[PDB]
């Protein structure tokens, strides 16, 4: 959980179908932030979510009125698709983000319920300035990987 957000890359296979890993993601991404064992820092009040290129997802927080926290780059029919994150250094949004950096994601269906997915984000310390300050709000615990908790609901 470093302040600086450098370059990584990782991938793990979970139960699920490409089409309902992004299903949980416009359907309840929030609902899941918060288990029970790890707590959030600001409780979720809302969320909107449209599918498109260049696309946009908003979180409504009981203190933070609607903002975007992220972007879209293009949609691949099959199971593919690039993003790019649209978030301020106030957790506001903007036309555009002089510290925005591109993220590639790919995902492929496996039968049985199960889907593979690549998530790489690269020059995102573009934003730096307690970049990953921003990401804690959006709940970046060790403990608690993104996998474990939006794994296991799915
Ligand atoms: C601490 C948060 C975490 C898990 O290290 C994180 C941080 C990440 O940077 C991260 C990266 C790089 C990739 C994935 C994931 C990543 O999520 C990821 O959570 C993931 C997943 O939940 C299910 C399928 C695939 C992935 C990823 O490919």
């Amino acid at each position: 959980m470093p302040e600086e957000i450098p370059d990584v890359r990782k991938s793990v296979v979970v139960a699920a179908s490409v089409e309902h890993c992004f299903e949980v993601f416009t359907s309840r991404p929030a609902d899941w932030w918060p288990p029970s064992h790890v707590l959030v820092k600001k409780e979720r009040a809302g969320l909107a979510f449209e599918p498109f290129v260049g696309g946009r997802y908003y979180e409504w927080d009981i203190d933070g009125t609607e903002i975007v926290w992220g972007r879209i780059l293009e949609w691949d029919p099959p199971h593919r698709l690039a993003m790019t994150w649209r978030i301020d250094g106030h957790w506001q949004s903007v036309p555009d983000d002089d510290r925005a950096s591109e993220i590639e994601v790919d995902f492929v269906p496996n039968g049985s319920g199960g889907t593979r997915v690549e998530l790489a984000h690269v020059k995102l310390h573009r934003h730096g300035d307690g970049a990953w300050n921003i990401h804690k709000a959006l709940d970046g615990p060790s403990p608690g990987e993104t996998l474990a908790r939006f794994a296991n609901v799915i």
